[PDB]
């Protein structure tokens, strides 16, 4: 049963990490939620969670990756 609402809000948390809008989370943009939420982590370490929902091997996160960090984490 998937609805507009489901939608909007998972637009809204995408926004949050994707802050310049260009529609790709970048390890600098998850590093500023990271930061935010009380870690440090390196570059490296930024890269390596990317690593692990990159489903298209293009190095960076788009919208149905973030999809299914969100699956996990719910
Ligand atoms: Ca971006
Ligand atoms: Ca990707």
């Amino acid at each position: 049963q998937l609805t507009e609402e489901q939608i909007a809000e998972f637009k809204e948390a995408f926004s949050l990490y994707d802050k310049d809008g260009d529609g790709t989370i970048t390890t600098k943009e998850l590093g500023t939620v990271m930061r935010s939420l009380g870690l440090n982590p390196t570059e490296a370490e930024l890269q390596d969670m990317i690593n692990e929902v990159d489903a298209d091997g293009n190095g960076t996160i788009d919208f149905p990756e973030f999809l299914t960090m969100m699956a996990r984490i719910m």
